[PDB]
């Protein structure tokens, strides 16, 4: 069977980015994995309109409750929560996502690249996560059989 | 009535300590708030012992997992989830924290630093609070009569 | 003690605005009761407009989504539910704030007008409230030892 | 793939009824709809005995109990919660089970009849519900993929 | 200020029963808890019948419905979840409770009898919990500032 | 379409281990049952390491950790929450996962063995179901279609 996932992963800075375009690629050979019917936050963004591109709803009320409403409800509809992280590059946005992950009962999977892993991560990203995983184990990972593990890097 | 809260507030850099005393002041002086049976983290950490004092606990999983649990316990068994925020120095440990507490049917409720006032905050941060605040507002709030509101500035 | 309320109770017809008024007059006598700061929906609408008093708000997304947030808030920083109500008009917005109540972990209490005290009343809303009283016992009943029990009347 | 969904419609007036028909077949021609494994209350009510044909259960303790269960069960082993709405008549029954719906972390769906669609529905099923479609909608309406937006028409 | 509970404790065999009174005692001594209003199971049995007193009861739907209700409702109003605990007797009722009252985001405190303490508890037991202390420590445990803490004996 | 389950089964007495024996032969009979993505306790013991035969891990904080929330996250990821139940020994442990899995929102399935069936039953054991059948109705009970239904048996 295959499982849907929610992909959280920033695009903000350039290391942020070039772990989401390894984490699709991964994805993408997962045998376990639908990704057609997951959820990524850009591919879904309040009818087309992201504000860094077209910035005047920056302000718009609407939008961001729409965008707001619009993740929260792609994760709940989803089977795995995948947060794409980066040690040096913690964001709150993900962080708040992992915690609301929890709370909807779903497994929370953290993938951090090879080359960062081992590198401290935050305390409660280190708590919620039910296993993290080096980028490289993702295109393997079953996600029909998930299971707890510490990470074995350091906390802060 | 006095209501006691959880203290969620980074002390990793110098604007976000500066802060977080600051807060804690405001808190000394609120009429409706029990600070003497509120939760703060750093005087919770397992054992008494901070990691950036004891770097033999880094990778301790015992110690990790206890502070975890404390945490989630302070959140839980407390009426009103606080967050010192800062705009351009946002925790991926309150992100969670945030999460958390909205599970948990908690009064979210951002404080920002008065020069800070005004900056984007990200979309989720925005999304979960039920309200934010400047800091020179801190010490008068009601929280016998939490009420909900948007964020004057903008998300990003 | 004393405990704070979300006064839940429609006022959309003659004879649910008769009931709004008596159970706000018993409560105001219950002596368990922190009406002060209780929360009241008619007073903690968006702006503080009411749309029937200002139709230009009746697409208005905003306000719709920050009396929506406001009412959720109240709800869940509220020790008891109260659900003021009419076996032959029952309101849809109360039944899911009985679902929403029953979420938070919170005591759900119904209070019917003596006289329509036996009607049948909703399976759902037989179900998930605690317990169901006459608007004359709404004066004296203890909040501190909230008990379960059945409805005398029937459901439909 | 396919998703579930619980049947939310009422039976009581003939305008109900005329929904809940099309509705079924809507749903029927759907592709993304395993209907047969779904949860609809008529043909689940406790042991085949509804009240409206042998009314002497109106005021059985444990049919009420029984059905008021299998009615929460169905939403939550289901996927989708899905509300055949009449703004004219709206019903109590459904409001809960949307709060419900809510609480179990479900897409919440809101079915209006082409006819009543724009006319002004209930502030609280406005905000709970995750999206609001017109009846000639449904049909196509891809479940694999469910995603939030705005009830286009008014509040009250 | 006082703290509530919801006195989880068997009462099914010789042990049990001397351990329950034991814990009566030293909660009545305890400055930081108010048993005036706190939920008792065996106070709250539906029509006030015991059914070891009443076997007439041992198949009344209604009854097991009704003291089933009214517990679940005494662990949900109420602060904290106490659960008198025997390692050589372990009550199932009090493991689902503990589970439920871990849902409803109370703090968990099993008191162990000072002569069986240190004896291995269930994992699950051991797990839910935020803390466990001898029975001698309830007379003082201060309420107000409940804190997680690991069990010093071992789990089977 | 296939659900999985979490098997909740002790293996501590002859007669839990005579039942876990026949409990996975009906499942692996059951057409509408994926065994092979559910999750069994003892194929999933932390690293292989379970107390019983390599004891020194009973008194290991990070074993129990570890242990304890990949049972959490057993129950959590599967659809159904089934408990091997015996009437004359009753585990904890069951109790705690029970409870855990009706906030997780799944489906409570009860099998007592034909033997055992109608021996009374804890009253939280008897709430918390969902369903309780014979131990020989489990090989052809249709998981696609839970339904709600009193165990037939007695309480205590």
């Amino acid at each position: 069977p295959k499982k849907t996932i929610y992909f959280g992963a920033g695009w903000f800075t350039d290391r942020q980015n070039k772990a989401y375009k390894e984490a699709m690629e991964a994805l993408k050979e997962n045998p376990t994995i639908d990704l057609e019917n997951s959820y990524v936050p850009l591919d879904n963004q309040y009818k087309g309109i992201r504000v860094d591109e077209h910035p005047e709803y920056l302000h718009d009320k609407v939008w961001a409750t729409a965008t707001y409403n619009n993740d929260l409800n792609g994760i709940k509809t989803n089977d795995i929560m995948l947060g794409v992280y980066i040690p040096d590059e913690e964001d709150v946005g993900l962080g708040m996502e992992l915690g609301y992950a929890l709370s909807q009962g779903k497994y929370v999977l953290l993938v951090i690249p090879d080359e960062d892993y081992g590198k401290p991560i935050n305390l409660m990203s280190w708590g919620v996560s039910d296993n993290v995983i080096k980028m490289s184990q993702l295109k393997d990972f079953n996600f029909n059989k998930p299971r707890f593990d510490f990470y074995e890097g350091a906390v802060y």
